[PDB]
């Protein structure tokens, strides 16, 4: 509760229990900071659904869709080559 | 030996090639050219050389994603993606 009240402070959770974040997604796509949507979906643990976001945010304005292709790597193995190579390389984005 | 004299004169193999394209600077050709003589590790070098030399990196770490298993994101994501690269 204390949480949930400080998440609320916080612009991410509105008024109310709902525990939705459909208001700040919607939010944010209107608002045009389509990364930072991503990141809080990626937070809200939305993986597809930030899938789409980016694919719809390519679909506006090309490197958004090589990102995703990347984020579609979605790995969990402790022996990674993807992990091994993509989390060194990640450092060149801007 | 019908094999080994096509790829001969196709311009494969006379390692060389591969020095000759990645000199060219034509790395896209020279990574697919890697791919398709299997070999990942030497293919994402050579992505991250000529991304060195912001899209060519993104490629690259997304390719460094390889999924056998049927239904992984990473299959159905890059065959969908596939058409929308440039």
């Amino acid at each position: 509760e204390e949480r949930i009240l400080a998440l609320q402070l916080c612009g991410w959770i509105k008024k109310g229990t709902d525990v939705d974040v459909g208001p700040f997604l919607n939010s944010l796509v209107q608002e045009g900071e389509w990364e930072r949507a991503a990141a809080v979906a990626l937070f809200n643990l939305d993986i597809r659904r930030a899938i789409q976001i980016l694919n719809e945010g390519a679909s506006s304005e090309l490197n958004l869709n090589v990102v995703a292709m990347a984020l579609s790597g979605y790995t969990d193995e402790k022996n990674s080559l993807w992990r091994e190579m993509c989390s060194t390389l990640r450092l060149q984005l801007n």
